């Protein structure tokens, strides 16, 4: 059975009183870590006052990485410098950095295996626009899959978002269609990986959810868990993280 | 114009090295009317640098992105920098115009932006190894019409001139040909923004600075203080921060 896994976006957002807030919420709120692997992704400024104040069961993780060690890359966040702080998770290839700073595939392959080697968690992101759904949804997040498998051997510590790409606009994404896809990320992963590397890899959707439909969500036989957008920074998210209980 | 000397950390750091080096800075005695000095750490220590460094030295991101608070995962955002008390940022540094293709009219947009929020920016222009050859000020007069297509009022503006043939390579530009370039950029802002915008601009140079080769550069008034890389994260640092100073 894959464990349950949470993660929260906050995406371009925070000031101290809502990052405050936010991790107050969280510290306060019963979980059963045995139950739910859960991580929250602040803006990068908040990233080491989080990991302090956020109790020890939540994760903190990036939103992006950098694929090389220390050096001279102005702006980047470096996996060496976020696990020595107790950063332990990053987000990869959202699809805002694919289609805003034009991320290629092999770009986030390479920044997931140098944060697996380095000891992170990585969360990579995959997902079709409105016009690859027309007919190549399945081909678009092979291709994206294939080149994360390209440069990574141990799987263990990836998990798979599915950002339904072509609903942000498009309208809501039903959770019958989430289904379908991540089925057929599952029947990737068995063909290009074994069954027991498919049967053990968390694939989490990324469209939009709240805490009250996200059980018609795990309804369904390939959903293992979500990674939430603008539900991370409200209430809400603790019902998400909370659902088995 | 005051001195103004950055410190661009770039992508490095540890707790333990960021706890020293800011240590060094705190310990480190001050003119601050003589000169405005900033650094720019990591985007992860951006809070806590600005908690740990004294107040007479600011802190700066090391990017921005050019919109409000949404949905842009990954970026640094001018209002949440604002709100922590970082007040500064770099924009178009050689390395993000290169490695991320951040063009002229990002950079400049990211600028305008970063100023409207209430940051002073260091916006960073220059010219390659092949541009030196024959290109040096038609590059970078476009990377500055740039940014006044875009931006009105430049006083919270700083000009950072780094070659990017000097950046990390030992060949600092001899602090002639950097005079002749901030003289052109000058020139330039006299042309643009008048007199009275160019007089008040810093311009500073940036590019294999150091704690030894420094010294050079004050004698020539065009060059208004240091972008620093590598050395900042070394204690020579410190003199570089006073040596306008003594």
């Amino acid at each position: 059975a894959r464990k349950f896994f949470v993660g929260g976006n906050f995406k371009m957002n925070g000031s101290l009183e809502s990052m405050k807030t936010i991790i107050e919420g969280l510290n306060t709120t019963k979980l059963n870590v045995g139950d739910v692997e859960t991580v929250i992704f602040p803006q990068n400024m908040y990233l080491i006052t989080t990991r302090q104040q956020v109790k020890k069961d939540i994760g903190v993780g990036a939103q992006n990485v950098f694929d090389k060690k220390n050096g001279a890359y102005t702006g980047e966040n470096s996996a060496q410098s976020l696990i020595d702080a107790g950063i332990t998770y990053t987000l990869t290839g959202h699809s805002e950095r694919r289609t805003i700073f034009k991320e290629s595939d092999e770009f986030v392959a390479d920044k997931t295996k140098f944060a697996l080697e380095q000891g992170l968690t990585v969360v990579a992101c995959i997902g079709e626009t409105l016009a690859e759904r027309e007919a190549n949804t399945i081909n678009v997040v092979v291709r994206q899959l294939n080149a994360i498998a390209d440069k990574v051997q141990n799987w263990s510590k990836i998990v798979i978002a599915y950002e339904p790409v072509w609903a942000i606009g498009g309208k809501t994404a039903t959770p019958e269609q989430a289904q379908e896809v991540h089925a057929e990320i599952r029947k990737w992963a068995t063909n290009k990986l074994g069954a027991s590397v498919a049967e053990g890899l968390r694939v989490i959707y990324g469209g939009s959810v709240n805490g009250g439909n996200c059980k018609e969500f795990l309804k369904f036989h390939d959903i293992d868990g979500f990674l939430v957008g603008g539900a991370s920074l409200k209430p809400e998210f603790h019902n998400i993280v909370n659902v088995h209980s």
